[PDB]
C-alpha cells in the first residue's frame, strides 16, 4: 500500500530509490508502484573520459539529484559517464561508459 519493504527491515517508501547487494554482485533496487524491481549490476564499464576508466563512486550527485551508474545528464550528445571522486563537484573526475555501443 504504498511503502515499500524488502521483507529485511528496510521500510522503503514508493520513490525511495535504493541499492542492494547480493553478498558478491551489485544491484540497484526500486519501488514504484507495481512493487519493487532493481537494476542488475547498475554500474558499467568505463572507458577514457576524464579517468580513462575507473570504479566509479556512486551513488553519487550531480545537478542536485544522485545516480548509482553512469547517466549522460550532464551532456547534449548522449555519452554515459560516471564519477570516480565523491566529490565530482570540485574534483570533476568523470569517466565514460558503453553498456551497449
Amino acid at each position: 500500500y504504498g511503502h515499500c519493504v524488502t521483507d529485511s527491515g528496510v521500510v522503503y517508501s514508493v520513490g525511495m530509490q535504493w541499492l542492494k547487494t547480493q553478498g558478491n554482485k551489485q544491484m540497484l533496487c526500486t519501488c514504484l508502484g507495481n512493487g519493487v524491481s532493481c537494476q542488475e549490476t547498475a554500474v558499467t564499464q568505463t572507458y577514457g573520459g576524464n579517468s580513462n576508466g575507473e570504479p566509479c563512486v556512486l551513488p553519487f550527485t550531480y545537478n542536485g539529484r544522485t545516480f548509482y551508474s553512469c547517466t549522460t545528464e550532464g551532456r547534449q550528445d548522449g555519452h554515459l559517464w560516471c564519477s570516480t571522486t565523491s566529490n565530482y563537484e570540485q574534483d570533476q573526475k568523470y569517466s565514460f561508459c558503453t553498456d551497449h555501443t
